[PDB]
């Protein structure tokens, strides 16, 4: 095994949990900048201040399980 790959939207809500720098049970701006160092793409604040605009599905400063689920499905 190298990368077959593999994660579902099952595989998600791990994700989330495990993505959660704060670990309060929801993410903000802050940390989900964090969580994309975890994965490379080298970006600024140019980035990463739309990737939680869109990722947010109410827009409230943070995301939970409904946002997030939703903040994978077009992050990839
Ligand atoms: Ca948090
Ligand atoms: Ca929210």
């Amino acid at each position: 095994k190298d990368d077959s790959k593999g994660k579902t939207e099952e595989e998600l809500s791990d994700l989330f949990r495990m993505f959660d720098k704060n670990a309060d049970g929801y993410i903000d701006l802050e940390e989900l900048k964090i969580m994309l160092q975890a994965t490379g793409e080298t970006i600024t604040e140019d980035d990463i201040e739309e990737l939680m605009k869109d990722g947010d599905k109410n827009n409230d400063g943070r995301i939970d399980y409904d946002e997030f689920l939703e903040f994978m499905k077009g992050v990839e």
